[PDB]
């Protein structure tokens, strides 16, 4: 049994080619605006409820978001094995390990797995970190294979599903309009 944090509806679109039976963890408090949270939240929620997926919702709130932030706060560069984007990402499957751990789910997962090839490396390193602070397993695979990426983005455009065009945090956002 596994739990996998699902960071957007492409990838978790993606991923379910490969795992269907998990329960599902949306948490994201790296998005901003809040705006932007809810659009990619109900591109999930559009997802989970045409798929009977187990989707389970985490915290976003002035607060949560706020934790994110100083955890991130101190780093000025963005990219796979950018100091920033490793604690970022570690913030995220930090809490997704607490939450299987919690739940005692066996496994801990995430869609960002589902992700451009170039990030698995930093992804499967903070996994294992992860792994040894909490003792859930990280699974590691590499979603998009097999043709679970075009079979993601056919159900993508049949379906509606927004499809983001920055990371998610402001940075990215400044990042994108350089
Ligand atoms: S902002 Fe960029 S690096 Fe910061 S968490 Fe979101 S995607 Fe990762
Ligand atoms: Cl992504
Ligand atoms: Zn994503």
């Amino acid at each position: 049994t596994v739990l996998i944090h699902v960071c957007c509806a492409p990838n978790l679109l993606t991923t379910i080619f490969h795992v269907r039976d998990a329960e599902f963890f949306f948490y994201n408090p790296n998005i901003q605006p809040l705006s932007e949270y809810e659009k990619r939240r109900e591109a999930v929620d559009k997802v989970a409820n045409h798929f009977s997926l187990n989707v389970r919702y985490g915290e976003y709130s002035t607060e949560e978001i706020r934790k994110w932030y100083t955890a991130v706060k101190d780093y000025k560069d963005l990219g796979e094995g950018s100091k920033r984007c490793e604690r970022c990402i570690s913030f995220l499957l930090e809490r997704t390990a607490q939450e299987a751990r919690k739940r005692g789910h066996e496994s801990f997962s995430t869609t960002l797995l589902a992700s451009p090839r170039k990030n698995l490396p930093m992804i499967e390193n903070i996994g294992k970190t992860i792994e040894e602070k909490y003792g859930v397993k990280f699974f590691f695979k590499n979603f998009r294979k097999g043709g679970a990426y075009q079979e993601g983005v056919r159900l993508s455009k049949e379906l509606g599903i927004y499809r983001q065009n920055y990371c998610g945090c402001v940075f990215s956002l400044l990042e994108r309009r350089e």
